[PDB]
């Protein structure tokens, strides 16, 4: 008896001092990071086991993805100066109720007092099972007095896609972040979190497609509506206004139309003034023109800053010339942008896109053409 | 990758016209099934769709789902457009690999602003 | 207690250096594609249990078609310049949930690196 | 601070847009621990009971102790 005593003193105390472990509960969803992230550190693990990952696609189509596992047991892995012993015990006593499994656990054992290693293994399993994921945004459309999920979550456009200015998106990121970013100085003065911004410009200049790059490149949620459809009244844009999700930007286009006349011109700035809002609630406002409108609705409390899209410039020309072809000689891009400023001086960027959708992988033809454009 | 890089919209479109008989539609469903493509079709010669309601439905067209109309010649001489429809096709609403199929008798009625970039890429004849 | 303790660190030893195994749960829906790649690659399993599948087509029509599968237990296969036990073991402790069946799983088991 | 037998948890919140938000943070690991209190010496036992599961939760029963000497 005395001897029993006495080893389990002694290991009690070996546990207590000298020892370290983590457990990873296979509830939590760290033990497949753990799993997968110990699969990859170690390429030569003699015990697993397969799980494959299988997906039924529309018209039949199989998708089966083959991933392995270390096997239930013990594992012996050799990290920075350590050799830690690694424990998959899959209990067979009873059965996890919410999945349908036997209950598992995940154990890491090592020596010393040195709790950082495991959590530089935590946060380099964490890094690897984020960096597989693909942001997206999701587009979002209004019917009655409703946001819905409309449609399916699109690809992030790249902001260098879109080109306006020199820094003209430069200064409306900078200003797009610094309102973001600063919530406790417009909480302090007892000022509304409300934010409006201005585009105006002629038709073709992609300024819905900024917008889009824009708000992927912030990852913020995208809420189109079209106002100019009679559709809706002030009252039910008021309301899908204040019903706006969080971190969404609400678009709207063609003031115009509804300034010029359900259609309102004063009701619109009436709604956007309600004190009723949501946190970090951002409304652009894409249009033609501003002749028809109020200096009233550029007012602090409403677009705060206007700004014009122009038309395609030298550097823009080289620019989007530079994007679309990867690597050539810049005097063929100034000569390029030199002969269509010659040709054409009010450009639409959405004319240079088709432009060189027609003349696609043909450089000289498209360099050789540009009076035929005229 | 080719087209996101550029800033271009990934969507297709292609027109066969030609006498009625060639097997233009049975063409297009083994070409689907080839490619193992699903195909959805419409008439819009009927006038039970409008305009906004073909917007709608190209735009929630499913992945990978080739999108093939027919009869052209009726809506385009006429719910009934003839520029809604190139309208809603040159909309930004779209859905990955959006390919448009125009299945028609000829092309007589209709006008080369169809046939364009962002449209209809190259016109293809069955003889 | 001093053997017992040199055999548990032989057959932990062993089974760490020199031994390869692989599991598939019975929940995976690899389980029936490897039962039946092993029932068609040995053509004389002498045991073995039967699994029908019946559909009822409309207007009465019987359709059913039978298969076998190897019998939970042991078994030795010959494949490659290896013999490899595989090991269907149906757990008698618990049920699973998500289907109505006993915990089942199958494992390889073979000699090498 | 220095508790050197833990174990980890992640609250995960899947956010609009595909957010993914992951906030780690540490318990205690099942067994026994001294922690130095006051002019005291406390014992605490954290046992995860393999027997049963709760019904309500779906979790194996588990129970915390505070031990300690005096009135």
């Amino acid at each position: 008896a005395m001897a029993r005593k006495g080893a389990q003193l002694g290991l009690v105390a070996f546990r207590r001092h000298y020892m370290i472990t983590l457990e990873v509960p296979a509830r939590d969803r760290s033990y497949a990071w753990l799993l997968s992230w110990l699969t990859r550190h170690s390429t030569r693990t003699q015990h697993l086991s397969v799980e494959t990952s299988y997906l039924q696609h529309e018209s039949g189509r199989i998708s089966t993805k083959f991933e392995f596992i270390p096997s239930p047991g013990n594992h012996f892995i050799w990290y920075q100066g350590k050799w830690i012993r690694v424990e998959r015990n899959r209990d067979m006593q009873m059965v996890d109720l919410q999945t349908g499994t036997p209950w598992e656990s995940v154990t890491f054992t090592a020596l010393g007092t040195d709790r950082k290693v495991f959590f530089n293994i935590l946060e380099e399993a964490r890094a690897l099972a984020l960096q597989q994921e693909e942001g997206k945004t999701v587009m979002y459309t209004a019917v009655g007095s409703e946001w819905r999920t409309f449609g399916y979550p699109r690809r992030r456009r790249p902001l260098d896609s879109v080109v306006l200015q020199q820094g003209l998106a430069d200064r409306i990121v900078k200003d797009i972040r610094e309102f973001i970013d600063n919530p406790k100085w417009y909480i302090d003065r007892g000022i509304p979190y409300r934010r409006g911004y201005l585009l105006y410009g002629p038709p073709g200049c992609g300024k819905s497609s900024f917008i889009t790059a824009l708000a992927g490149e912030l990852e913020h949620s995208i809420c189109l509506l079209s106002l100019t459809d009679s559709s809706l009244s002030d009252d039910r844009l008021n309301h899908l206004l204040s019903v706006a999700p969080q971190q969404s930007l609400v678009l709207l286009e063609d003031v115009d139309a509804a300034f010029l006349s359900r259609l309102t011109f004063s009701g619109l700035l009436n709604a956007l003034d309600g004190v009723a809002s949501t946190e970090a609630r951002i409304v652009f406002m894409t249009t033609n023109y501003i002749d028809r409108l109020d200096p009233a609705l550029i007012r602090p409390g409403r677009v705060d800053l206007k700004e014009y899209v122009g038309y395609c410039s030298h550097w823009q020309l080289t620019q989007m010339f530079q994007r679309f072809y990867p690597g050539q000689a810049p005097s063929l891009a100034e000569n390029f942008a030199e002969h269509v400023l010659k040709a054409t001086s009010e450009i639409s960027p959405a004319q240079v896109q088709g432009y060189f959708m027609l003349y696609k992988n043909d450089p000289m033809g498209a360099v050789h053409n540009i009076e035929s454009l005229r």
